C-alpha cells in the first residue's frame, strides 16, 4: 500500500523540483508519498548502487572483510577526493566510483546478475558493461523498491550473511544524534539535458528511539547547483514529520 | 599496544580547567600511544557506565540480549532519571546510560558467566565483588585508561571472545558522531561526586576511525562537582582537534 500525502508537494514546488519522496514508518506495509506514479517509476540508481555492490563484494569475498582498505594506485581518478586509500565507509561516503567499478569487475556478470535477482533490485538489468551498468547502462530502480531493499537490509533479510549486512549498515551511517541514527546513501547520474535530465537520489533509514523510518528520494536534475536539494527537501519533510 | 610515551604538552587543557585527569591516545597503524600522565594512565578506577560496553557484548553473547533490535521495555515503575522512563533500543540504553537496563542484563548473565567473560576480555582487575548488578557502579571493579584502549582495540579488531556479529552490533550501538571523514564510537561513565578528599571519576572512552587510520582513546578525571562533568568530553575533544583527528 502506497498513499499520497499532498502536503509534502509544497517542498517540491517551492524549489520547482520534479521529484518524489517515499517514507515508510516501521515497515513497507504502508508508505506515504507526494506522487503515486513517480514513487514506482524506475531510474538509474547511480551511486545508491554502492549499497548492493558493497554487500555483493563482501558476500563473494571480493571485499575481504570490514577492515578492507582500497588502495590508491597513484593514477588519476575522476575526483581528487577519490585519490587516496579508502576504507569501505570512506569509499561509500565519497562515492568512489573506481573502487566500486573494480569490485564489480571482480564480482563478474554471472554473480552480479545472480545477487541482483536475489535482492529483487529494480529491473535487475546489468547490461551496459560490468563496471558501468549502474552509471550509464540499463539498470533502473524505483523509490518504492529502494525502501523495500533497505528494509530487508535493516532486518538482515537479504541473501547475504548477517555479518556482511551489519558491516554495510555501519558503513552507511551518516548522522548520529542521541535520539537517532541515520543510514543513507546519495546518488547522482549526471545532468543530461533540459529535455532529458539526470536523476539525483537520497535513500536510507532513520532509527529513531524504538521506531524506524525508511526513505527514498529522487529528483530530475539538469544543473549541478541544484544537487543539495536531494538532501534538503527530504530532510525538511522528515523534520516537519518529527523524525529528525 | 606497542609503546607509550608521555607528552606533557596536553596538560594545558587540564590546567586551564583545573582538572586532574589523564588522556590516553593510540594510533592503530603504529601501535603507539601518547598520554599526559604515565602514572595515572596505569591507575585503575571504577568503570561506571563505560562498563556498558563489555556488559552489552556479554548480554548478546549469552543470549540475554536477543539481537541488535532488542527493545528494553519500560515497566512503568519510576526510575532515577526521567530519560530512562521509556522503551529503549540497545543504542538508546547506551546513549542515556540506562542503569536499570544494564542492571537487569547483568542479573540475567549471572556471576559465573560475567566472571568468565571479564577474564576472557582481560577487563581491568576482573573483580565483580559488590553484587551482580552494581559491582561496576559501586563495587570492587577497577580498570585503567591503558586497559580501556587495549580492550577497545580488541573490540574494533573483533578479537574479543564473542562472535564477530555481536562485536559488530556493539560497535554500531556505540556510534556517537558521524562525519564524511570520520566515525566516532564512544561511551561516557560517571561514578558520582564522592567527596572533596575522595572525588568520584568521570570517563570518556572510545575510538575514531579517520580515513584509513584508527585512534583509540580513554580519558578519565577526578570529579567532585557535577557541573564539571562536560569536561570529560571537552578536554579530550580539544586534544583530538589539535591533533587534527576530529573537528
Amino acid at each position: 500500500s502506497i498513499t499520497e500525502n499532498t502536503s509534502w508537494n509544497k517542498e517540491f514546488s517551492a524549489e520547482a523540483v520534479n521529484g518524489v519522496f517515499v517514507l515508510c514508518k516501521s515497515s513497507s506495509k504502508s508508505c506515504a508519498t507526494n506522487d503515486l506514479a513517480r514513487a514506482s517509476k524506475e531510474y538509474l540508481p547511480a551511486s545508491t548502487f554502492c549499497i548492493p555492490n558493497a554487500i555483493i563484494g563482501l558476500e563473494t569475498g571480493v571485499i575481504k572483510n570490514e577492515h578492507q582498505v582500497f588502495k590508491w594506485d597513484g593514477k588519476p581518478r575522476a575526483m581528487k577526493q577519490w585519490e587516496r586509500d579508502l576504507t569501505l565507509r570512506g569509499a561509500i561516503q565519497v562515492s568512489a566510483v573506481p573502487v566500486f567499478q573494480q569490485i564489480a569487475r571482480e564480482v563478474g556478470e554471472v554473480r552480479m546478475q545472480k545477487y541482483l535477482k536475489k535482492f529483487s533490485y529494480g529491473n535487475q538489468n546489468i547490461s551496459g558493461g560490468i563496471d558501468k551498468f549502474w552509471l550509464e547502462g540499463q539498470l533502473r530502480i524505483s523509490a518504492v523498491n529502494q525502501v523495500e531493499f533497505l528494509e530487508s537490509l535493516y532486518l538482515n533479510k537479504l541473501s547475504a550473511s548477517k555479518e556482511n549486512q551489519l558491516i554495510v549498515k555501519e558503513a552507511l551511517v551518516t548522522e548520529a544524534a542521541p535520539e537517532y541514527l541515520v543510514h543513507s546513501k546519495t546518488g547522482f547520474s549526471g545532468v543530461g539535458t533540459e529535455s532529458n535530465p539526470g536523476v539525483a537520489w537520497w535513500v536510507g533509514w532513520v532509527e529513531k528511539e524504538t521506531e524506524v523510518y525508511f526513505f527514498a528520494f529522487n529528483m530530475d536534475i539538469d544543473n549541478e547547483s541544484k544537487l543539495p536539494l536531494r538532501k534538503s527537501i527530504p530532510t525538511k519533510i522528515m523534520e516537519s514529520e518529527g523524525i529528525i
